[PDB]
Order: C-alpha cells, then sequence, then structure tokens
C-alpha cells in the first residue's frame, strides 16, 4: 500500500531482500501507531512474498528510532493500558519466520532499541547510540528493553542503562554483545543487503528452522534446547534442500535451492 | 550508631547516596559476621530512609573484599554448615529494592567478588582484580560466585575463573560484561557517587520497578519476562511519577518527582 | 587400544594430563564414526585413570575440526535419522566429569565448533576460525551449534553465524567470550597443558562438584541455582580435602589432597 | 457474519453471556477451516463486545467435536505443513481474555479434547467422552492434546488415552482432574450459562486479571508464580472496582462493578 | 511472650509436637496483622526448639480462617501496597524447615486457603470448606491462591474457585488432590497430632531434605529435578542418623536418631 | 543371556510384547545390582527387538519390588557415593523409546514405586501398595521418588508418604493419578499385555514421538511445550505410517503399519 511514514522497496540483486526504511527525519522516526500499522503491513506483504527470503530494517542515518510519541500515551491511565493493551502491535517483528538485519544509524532510543533488539542481527553504524531513556520520563521500557538487553549485555551494563537513561556507542554495544558488526555510516544499508543477500541465498525453510533453533536459546533450558536442535536437526532431513546441497557439496558445485 | 568494620554515611549533594565503606585495610576487609552484620544493620537504615535512593557500596583503595574469614569455618562440618544455614545473612543484598553501586577497588576475591556481582551496577579501578580462590582451600564458592558469574561473563571464562583461582585483570572484567565502567583509583568512588546521584534523581518507586524488571530476566523465559514487563509498564501509569515526567517531557521543564 | 584417527597419551609433569589429540591432517580431522568411537574410548580410559584430573582436547596445527564427513549422511533420510538417533555418541563429552581444555588451532567448523563448545575451557590459537556452514548444504548445526553459541557470544552474533555460516577470527571469539584465552600457534598445546595441570593439582571431587555448579548455571533459574550452589558448598564440607585445604591455609603451606 | 457451521447468540439474563454453538450434527462437530474460521470471528466479536463477560463454548447433546477433516490433511506434506504453520488459527481461544467454559456433550475425540482443554473451566455431560484417537491413524495431537492433558490428569493417564486412543467417561475425567463438575446432559448448557452469569457479574478487569494469574502457574515456577501474583494483586489497587467491592463488603450491599 | 490471638503449646507424648492454635472465634480467625506477628513468632520459637520436630496448624472448629480484615486494606492505595510490599509476612509458613500440618476444620476462606496450601501437609474435617472469595469484593488472591491451588487441584477446577468464589468441601478436595486425607470434626487435630509425632521421631536433618527435595519439585525439571533429588540423596551419606537407621534396618531394632 | 534373577521373554499373540518379570519371590524383589543389570540387559534387548512394540514390567504376585538391597549400601561413604554415582544405572528405563507399562501387585516399596513411577503407564493390582519408607532408614528416596510423586499425586499426599513412609491402596493412587487402572491380582498381567498389544499395533514412530511428546510436559513450559509438540505434529507427517493410516481412515479399512 501507500505509506507515508516509511518507505517499502525490495533491493540487491535478484530482488530477495525487503527493505523497509522509517521516513519520519522530522520526529526523528518517532514510533507512533501509523507508523507501527505501515511497519506491520509492509512486514506481512514482505513475508507473503516468495522472492523475499531476507528483510533489512532501518531508519535515517541520524536517527533510527527516537523512541514512541509521548503525547498520544500522556493521558492514559492504568485500566485504559491494562485493559485494551497498550503497546501489543509493537511485537509483529518477534513472529517473523524470516530474518530481519536492523541497520542502525544514528539514535536508538526507547523505543527504537527495543525494535532493535527484537531483530534476528542488529548492524550498527559508527555514530549509532542506543540507549533506554524511559526512567527518564517517570516510566520503563515495555517492548523488551529490559529482558532482552540483560541477556544481550549482561546485568551491570543493562541495570547502568535502564536506571540512569545514559547513551552507550556502537563500540561499547559490540563488545557487550548488543550488535554484530559495526560498518561506516555512509555503507551501513549497503552491508546490510548484502548480508540479507547472504542469507536469502540459502534454503527459506532451512534458514527458519535455524532461526527458531537459536530462539528457542532464550526459552528453554540446554537440555530441552540441544533436543529441540537436535529434533530440528532430524527434521531438516525431510526436505529436498537438504539433499541437494549435500549433492552439491558431495559433488562440488553450486547448489541450487528450491525452498522445500 | 557505633561501627567497629564499616563507615556508613550519607554523601553528594542533597544527600541522596548512601556510602557502606568497609574500615577493615589490615585484614583486606575480611568478611566476618561481625562485618556482615553491620553491613545488613546500614543497608537496612539506608533502605528504611526516604531521603536515600540509591546505595554505593565500596571498600578499601588496595582490596575491596578479599573473602570470609577462613578460620571461624575450618571446624564446621557437614551438619552444622546445613543446619544453621551457614552464610545465610550473605544474600541480604540482593533484597534491597534500591540500586546498590559496587565500586571495587583493589582485590576483590571469593566473597567479595560475590558480593560485588550481587550488586546491580559494579565500579571498578584500574587496578581492580577479580578471582575466585575457593577451589584452592578445598571448596567451592557459595554465594552466587558460579551462578552469576557464568551468566555474566560466560562459560568458559568462569569455568577457567573457578576450577584454576587465577585473577582477571579490570579490563577483562569490562570485555567480558562483568563491570559496566573502568575508573580511575582516585575518583572511582566519587563516580559512583554521580551514577547514585543520577539514580537517586528518578522516580524511586520505578526505579525499583525497573530493577525488578532486569532481574526478572535470569529467573523466567524471555515470553514470560516480556509478559511480565508489559504488566510492570502497565502498572507504572497508577503513579503520579509517571504523568508528572510525562507532562515535564511534553512541556519541556524539570520533572519534580515525589516518589508516588 | 591402538587409535588410527587420533592419539591419546599423558603429557605434562606427574602425568596428570591426558592428551586427546586428533590426528586426522589430511582431511582436516573429520568427524566420523571411528573417530568418535576413539575419542570416546580415550575419553572414558582418562575418566577411569585415578593420576588423571583433566584432560586436553586438540587437533591439528591448522585445523581443530573441519565438521562431519557428509557422505555419510547424505543418503540419510528422516526416519533413519531419528529411528536411530544420529549423531547419539557426539555428547558424550558433556557426560565427563573431569574439566576437558579444547585447544583449538586453525579451523574449527560445524561440527569442530560444537566440540569445541560442549568444553568447558575453550583456548584458541592466533589463527584460529570458528563457523558453523551447516545452512551452506542445506542442514542446521545440531550437536549445540545454536543453544550453547547463542548463550556465549549472544543474539546478534551467533543468529549471523548461523544463517551465514561466515567464521570469525579467535579476537572475535575471545570479545564475546567464545574462548577464554589467545595463545600462539606453536605454544598453545603447552599453555592448555600448564592450565589443565593447575586445575588437576586442586582436589578432584571438589573440582567436579564446582563444574556441576558452573553447568547449572545453565539448566536452573537463578534463585534455584543459588540454593543448589549453598547445597553443594554444604556437601564440599563432609570431604577430607576440605578440611586439609583449610589448615594448610590457616598453617601457611602446601595443602595435599587425596581426593576424598 | 452469517455463519454456517455454529450458532452465535447472547443467552442468560442481561446478555452477559456468549453462546458459541457448533451446529454441525451429521459430521459430529468436525473442525474444518470454515468452522474455525467462524468460531474465531464468533470469539472475537464477543471478546470486543461490552456487554458481554464471559463464553460459553458448546456442541451438540450427542457429540462436542469428533476431531478435524482428514480428508483436508491427508495429501498434506510435511513442507506444506511447516512451511504455512498447520492448524495455526486453532489456538486463538488462548489468547482470549475473558473466561471461557467449554460444555462437552457427547464426544470430543481429538481436536474437540484439545479445544476443550484449552478452555479455562471444563463442563462435561453424564455421557460426556474424552480420548485422542491421533495415534489410530499414524499421527500424534498436535493443538494441546498432550501437554495440557499430562499437567490435568497427570503423566499415566496421558500416556494410555495417547498411545492407545481409548476413551474415558466423564467421571474418570472429574476424578482425574479434566473436567471440575459433572451435569445432566439437558442441563449442562444451563448449568454452564449459570456459571458464566456468575462470572460475568463480578469486574471484568479483575477476572482477567485473575485468569492471567491462573494461567501463569504453567508458565514458570512458583517463586516467580507467588511473585507476579503479588504484582497483580497490588496493580488491582489501582482500580475502582476493587476500592468500590471492598466498600461494598464494607458496608453489606451489592456491589456495582463497572469493568475500571 | 503472651498471645491474645493465637495459642501455642506443645502437645503429644515426649514434647515434640508444636500447636499452633488460632483463637479469634468471633472473628472467625480473621487473618489480622497482629495474629500474623503472633503466628510468625510462634513459628519461629518452634523451629528454634530442639524438641520439636513437626509443627500443626489449626484455627477452630466451625472456622480455620476467613480471610484477612478487609477494612485494614480498604483505604489502601495501589503505591502504598507496592511500596511497602503488603501482605509480606504472609508467607514466612514457606521458610520454615520443620514440616507443618495443616488441620483444617470449618472454613478456609481467602487468606486461610491459602496459609492452608503453603503447609506441607493439610488435614481437613468432614465440615471442611474450602474457597477463594477474593473476586467477590473486587481483588484477586496474593498469598499462593492460583499458583498451588491451580498445581495441586489441575486447571479447570482452580479457575472456576477462583473466577467465581464458590466453595468447595474436603472430599471434593481430597479428590483433586487438595487435602492428603479425610478425618472427623471432634478427631481431626488428635490425628495431625499424631501424623507430627510419627513425622518428628524421624531424623530431623533428613526430614527436611525430604521436604526441601519434594519442594524443588515446583521449582526445577524432572531432569534437574532429580539431579538434586540425587545429589541430596548423596549428601545425606555424610550424617550419623543414616547410618544408625542403615544399621537398624540390617539389625533389626529401634533406630535412635539424634539429628545429626 | 541367561538370567538369574528376572525372566525376559515375548508374550502374546504375534510376539510384540516384551514380558521382563522379577523373579526374587523370596526377597521380595530387592533391587540389588545384579537385577538392575540383567533388567537393563532385557531392556536393551526388547529395545533393540523390531518385533517388539511395547514393553510390559512385572513383578510377583505379593511383592513388585520392596526397595534396594540394604546391606549392599550401609557401608557407604559420601565421598564413595557421589563420586562412583551410586544408583545410576537405575534410570536405564528412563531412556527406553518404546512404552513400557508397569503391572504392579503386591508391595512396591522404595525403589519398586519410583521404578513405577518411571514407567509410562502404570496397572496396579487390587491389593498393591505403594509407599516411600525411605525416611524410616534415615534417608531419602533418590530415583525419582519425589519429583515425579509430587508432580503425579500432588504435594500433600506426597509430603505425607515421604516424611511418614506410610503405605496408600491401589485406589488411593488411583484416584490421586498415581496409576491409571486397577486389575485383579489374576488377570492384572493379562491386562498390561492387552494393553500393550494395543500400543504395539500402531506406528513405532508415531508411539516414540507420542511418548517423547509427554514427556516433555514436564521439562519445559507450556508455550514452548505446545511449539515442541506442533513441531512433532508436522515431522509425523514426513513418515509413510501417517499417509497409510489416514488412507486406511479416508476408505476405511485396517492401517497396515510397516514402522517406517
Ligand atoms: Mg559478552
Ligand atoms: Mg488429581
Amino acid at each position: 500500500a501507500n505509506f507515508e511514514y516509511i518507505i517499502a522497496e525490495k533491493r540487491g540483486k535478484n530482488n530477495t531482500v525487503g527493505l523497509i526504511q522509517l521516513n519520519r527525519p522530522k520526529a526523528l522516526n518517532a514510533l507512533c501507531d501509523g507508523l507501527i500499522d505501515e511497519l506491520n503491513q509492509a512486514l506481512k506483504t514482505f513475508e507473503e512474498d516468495p522472492a523475499v527470503g531476507a528483510i533489512v530494517l532501518t531508519g535515517g542515518d541520524k536517527a533510527f528510532a527516537a523512541g514512541a510519541d509521548i503525547k498520544e500515551m500522556q493521558n492514559l491511565s492504568f485500566q485504559d493500558c491494562y485493559s485494551s493493551k497498550f503497546l501489543k502491535h509493537w511485537d509483529h517483528l518477534t513472529q517473523v519466520k524470516k530474518p530481519v538485519i536492523a541497520a542502525v544509524n544514528g539514535y536508538a532510543f526507547g523505543g527504537g532499541c527495543e525494535l532493535a533488539m527484537m531483530c534476528d542481527i542488529i548492524y550498527a553504524g559508527e555514530k549509532a547510540q542506543f540507549a533506554q531513556p524511559e526512567i527518564l520520563i517517570g516510566t520503563i521500557p515495555g517492548a523488551g528493553g529490559t529482558q532482552r538487553l540483560t541477556r544481550a549485555v549482561g546485568k551491570s551494563l543493562a541495570m547502568e542503562m535502564v536506571l540512569t537513561g545514559d547513551r552507550i556507542s556502537a563500540q561499547d554495544a559490540k563488545q557487550a554483545g548488543l550488535v554484530s558488526k559495526i560498518c561506516p555510516v555512509e555503507t551501513l544499508v549497503e552491508e546490510a543487503i548484502q548480508c540479507a543477500e547472504k542469507i536469502a541465498s540459502n534454503s527459506k525453510i532451512v534458514v527458519a528452522m535455524a532461526k527458531e533453533s537459536v530462539n528457542a536459546a532464550f526459552e528453554m533450558t540446554l537440555t530441552e534446547g540441544s533436543k529441540l536442535e537436535k529434533k530440528l536437526f532430524y527434521s531438516t532431513f525431510a526436505t529436498d534442500d537438504r539433499k541437494e546441497g549435500m549433492t552439491a557439496f558431495v559433488e562440488k558445485r553450486k547448489a541450487n535451492f528450491k525452498d522445500q
């Protein structure tokens, strides 16, 4: 559909990467309800696209997402927040089966840091900054800003970032484990698109199985996690993609996958 | 009160930071029963102080805490450990609701490293060292020296430090995620006090809710953790400090919080 | 017994370290059925050796283990993999009670990285590389390559390595926490042997208790983990090595341990 | 919309109970795609109805639901099932916030038993029968027929019912804990409607909080469950309904609740 | 310390059973703060008594405990509950190491059922009734009335009792598993005292270990539960009472235990 | 091999049921090392038999298994027990993939009750009794007598049985959920054999998947349990038995399963 807050298009060769770019530069990509609706529409459109195998989520060069709109949430009481479940459409990225690579350039504060952490892979620029300033306005992060952050960077750094609201550099996020790669500002999007192309070049079903196996590490114990990983490695044998890849490996050539 | 092992006072402007400094320099701040009792009393006093919003725990410049007294625990038998629940008052720091910042200077060995890891934020000096030498005397760390350490720095480094008892530098704890900031020895205490002042400047109830949400990341799954975070974010709306902070954000000014 | 794929011997002074060296240099130490059988035989032999306290697992100078044989697993189906529990002998290293130090030199790809992550301590060379290329042949890592990796290095880096199959340097693994020490290619084995000698010098039963307490951090919550740690610290008092070590600490001398 | 497989209406005095009755008597209420879509639509309509406080789900007098259609799932392969998440709309009843009372009359086999167990309260007739015959056609229950059943009736009875497919009487389900009340066949619907009216008479928000607290018992440990229960009990104090109820208890009268 | 709400005495031969009888017959044993304080004092006194090995908690013949005083909690806000942690002294019974047998006669409503479920063994009379009427006053049970209840009687019956507030007979509680034995009203206390005497006649430390092993079933998985059970069965060997009991079993006689 | 403590044979028509009968009537089937070794040998022999689909474990008419040999473990210490892992060969029944039906007749005390609870289905005679008398000799059940028992029969009854050692009748175990069916002592074995034949007639791989899905209910949460159940129900589509059974159901006939 015609979006007014975001820009959705297919990038890279073979058109296998879906680029969802936030286009709110005057508000520093403020996460409003309309922007979230357009983002979810683009996400489901890219998920229902057979040619797309990976999604790249990015905002602006100076700001990825500076948090939710506060004026629409100031006059909310406890009843209207508990009932009606206020930030519920804020977790549709966690239900996406295809990998979503976050290209964080500039400010990723409040809701932006949570939306980035909800993605599988986070690519941060040279001047990218992460913070959780919810404590400054009398609230707490309520979209994964504490659960995923503490699991990623540890208790101490997450406790400091949550209780103080201070910002951390991209280098600190890489050393702590929040992001997996640091790229220049003018080439972050291109490297994220190349990584998404490398991801989508494989079998989509096996990639989804691997993503589920990785995500299960935060929901189950080590023994049950290993058992589920063994069951998934057994189940991946029932696909033609596994046999095709093993044939291309034994008889050295390029593997032609058909997502089945 | 008349303390013989620790020094308790309120530091910083407006006296919002409680400083609990171990005062056993000739014994390398050995964690004895009287010192633990005085630490618990000071923690309770600072918890029951409305003007205190954060606590800073520190020791000496050359040693933070070099472990418990071995003489008072050699004659102890298996039955006398289980019954009297040996080392039962060593986890009172985990029951505090206000944030406690550990300013570790010098040696933090055995019980000292566990007491530091039990704090929310760990500030270490340039010459600070962390180790678990329990394996050297025929015992294992029994106050969180294995659970929290493995969750913070990983399996490999924790296994090495536990089975070998070797010391790690402050830079190692920083790159591994054990500590959150490296500060000079002459200014570590003041930087910890400034961080505790920045923490106490916010709403104490919202800060405690955020601390609980962060601590829940080690006790529940990611889904249930996110559900509890959502419930806490919804409950935050029932406080006057939330509305005050959101109004101060809307009309740009300084938010005056009343801890309610 | 006489091995054809591996080399098993006791190294170090006092013969306290068991060295299991993979001896398949022309196949990059491919994890085959015979190699796994010989590895399990050497592991149980060293476990049934009262003079051995720690095991060092290493491969070649240019490759630790470059994955399993794809030829013996290409013609496998879903039923044959499930009704035979494929790769069920691949986790015998996780049942070892004595510490196992992984001296990873060169390539550790696929099954190699999984076998290395199952060890307690991972020692990597300067030119050591870790990767999970299973996604390139149409399968997923099914021997702990996702559960342990995501817990160690984090969500983002593990997701990238799994979905892309790209390699990471030893420095990246050290920064992310996958390995614990970087050593030269010419001395990595000697450093691992010295670490295993320092480990075996302590009480083997107390060392096993500490290893169990550390491993329990990935199978239980923080509260139950601390409770089990307290119970193990209480049970360690019923050993003769505990009082001997405490007496040697009180009256400064060398503690003579008898593994009881 | 106009339903062809189910009947949706508001029953009972004050029209606070939504009755969703399956209307496929010739197919023993086979769970097809259209019937599931209509059930989800009726559930959403009753959820978005302020005048409805509870839902009652029932079928026919001789059969509640005899499982899904096997014809629409025989020609399905593994890839079509996985890459489309077969039976994904079958768990929309677990996302409902208002209590759903299952009035099971007659046969509740496989999918019917799963849909009944997914409800909060199960009301069964004297001639009601429960079974999981999936093992007879070469499959396993895949909509909670093993997880919830084993947690409700125990390990032994669930194992027997799953591996044998034998039916159990309503008295057996009552003594095992599967159902909570046995009612005559001619009055089961009326008793379920009266129970839902007793439920709908209370505060909807407090009822939803209690439902969440009860459902959390199967998602985490007892300690975290009690902590979440304490937090929800504290959050209840921010509603006007709790104050109104406590005031009506003090000054003995009927409490007028407004769902806020 | 003379009590005004409860009666504390030692009953049974050898004076090994501590009887804590609620003595509020006009208020149906309303759980007030003073009664809770006296109960905690009696509990800690009986725990610190070497002659007492088991505790029996009971109220009146017509009422065990009819819930907390609503007048004390009527004028309480959300901030006053959270901060201050309302009902925080209500879980001191869960920290008792010695077994506590609940002799429930008459009404056990609201806080009474929660206090009874926190006991290890629950003994109910012929006319004993259990209910959770918190939903009738606009609140939810906040002292374990949902977590333990759902784990004991199942999902359906607990959901019904919570959302409706209806009472269940002692027979239904025995069938669902809430209680373990039904006794006449005039002899319930005597049978509970006899059971507590049978319990206290064994080794107190082994009894505490068994209680911990049983309570761990709700805090860990089956694998980790069995592991902790194995570790505790190994740890019980280091006590003299284990060897004494085994000697009395081999050489048939009466075992003389010394709680060590 | 020729057994001296047990009797192993194939019973029932088509020889699809393996009967492992304990043959120690003069010692009340005491669980000794040789008996456990022969039991494990018969179990692995029946597991490696393609014609056997289910195993029936029974003892004598007056005693199923009266616990382990006491004189075999009187002179054992804490170190000898921890380091040798006492009772480790006792959980080989939990690793069996095919269902094991426990035909418990007579006394099932101590280790016998644990071995019975480790089975999937428990069939008890009219005069069968279950108890955990470990507390009477100064020890605790260390082979699943507390974890599985508390999960099956509840907290109160398991606590009573563990702390008192009293016996429960077969009817009590049936109403509590410990056993699934009560049968006469003269026909219990035949009924268990008929049940195993009904189990063995189905697809062995699908039966193993169902057993795994049921056993996973005690190792994971409800959400992850349902996810693993969905994944197993998707994987079962890749078997030939699923399509054969579905075709036999569509066109009504007898399904011919080939265990593939
Ligand atoms: Mg890290
Ligand atoms: Mg039951």
